[PDB]
């Protein structure tokens, strides 16, 4: 029954709005500078960065940025975990599997949702109060200048799908309930949940984007781009650990990160 699938879509969208304070709808309102209810402050060089603290609520500059990214990721992990517990069936899973599903799903979600905050010229920061240009980030000293480029490239393509928050809420639930994560103890109940989530996403895209042929398939193919961003980023962090011997990765992020 599609009524049951529409009910699940509504439930997940409701829970997404409650869990993620900065939605895509709000990010696009900020970025499309027609909606000038509150415009962001734009950080494009070293002096604009230095004035950003004077307006936004805010040791090398590449480092200070890198820690802002980590801190935002820690906050995102907390939001995703709260979202995860609303996915019907998730909290009834073996706790070791719950932990495993979050450990591998969190970064794929973070870059999915980071795309909502991006256009081809930069990224919103600090709850949309700021905008950091892609050029400025690319100008950071090695290896920090290479950190953000594959995210922008992913986002440009991902954003061409024109998903909205109600689509993304189900897609993110599909990502979390992936039965193919390493170390899972009971794959079958995870797969049963993901099958129902996939039926829901499929109907959602049909109803919400009836003119977008094979959007469902094109979205599922994006899960390949996501896994590739994660791998690249893990290697980039290993270079950081060896050159930045005075730099600390947040312990929550440290725990999530386990290579291979
Ligand atoms: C580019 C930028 O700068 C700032 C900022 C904020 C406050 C002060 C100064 C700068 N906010 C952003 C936007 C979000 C950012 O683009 C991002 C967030 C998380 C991950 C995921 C990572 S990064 C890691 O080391 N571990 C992770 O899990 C990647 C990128």
């Amino acid at each position: 029954e599609s009524a049951d699938l529409r009910a699940l879509a509504k439930h997940l969208y409701d829970s997404y709005i409650k869990s993620f304070p900065l939605t895509k709808a709000k990010a696009r309102a900020i970025l499309t500078g027609k909606t000038t209810d509150k415009s962001p402050f734009v950080i494009y060089d070293m002096n604009s960065l230095m004035m950003g603290e004077d307006k936004i609520k805010f040791k090398e500059v590449a480092i200070r940025i890198f820690q802002g990214c980590q801190f935002r990721s820690v906050e995102a992990v907390q939001e995703i975990t709260e979202y995860a517990k609303s996915i019907p069936g998730f909290v009834n899973l073996d706790l070791n599997d719950q932990v495993t599903l979050l450990k591998y799903g969190v970064h794929e979600i973070i870059y999915t949702m980071l795309a909502s905050l991006m256009n081809k010229d930069g990224v919103l920061i600090s709850e949309g109060q700021g905008f950091m240009t892609r050029e400025f980030l690319k100008s950071l000293r090695k290896p920090f200048g290479d950190f953000m480029e594959p995210k922008f490239e992913f986002a440009v393509k991902f954003n061409a799908l024109e998903l909205d928050d109600s689509d993304l809420a189900i897609f993110i639930a599909v990502i979390i309930l992936s039965g193919d994560r390493p170390g899972l103890l009971n794959v079958k109940p995870i797969e049963d949940i993901q099958d129902n989530l996939l039926q829901a996403l499929e109907l959602q895209l049909k109803l919400n984007h009836p003119e977008s042929s094979q959007l469902f398939a094109k979205l599922l193919q994006k899960m390949t781009d996501l896994r590739q961003i994660v791998t690249e980023h893990v290697q980039l962090l290993q270079v950081i650990k060896k050159t930045e011997t005075d730099m600390s990765l947040h312990p929550l992020l440290q725990e999530i990160y386990k290579d291979l």
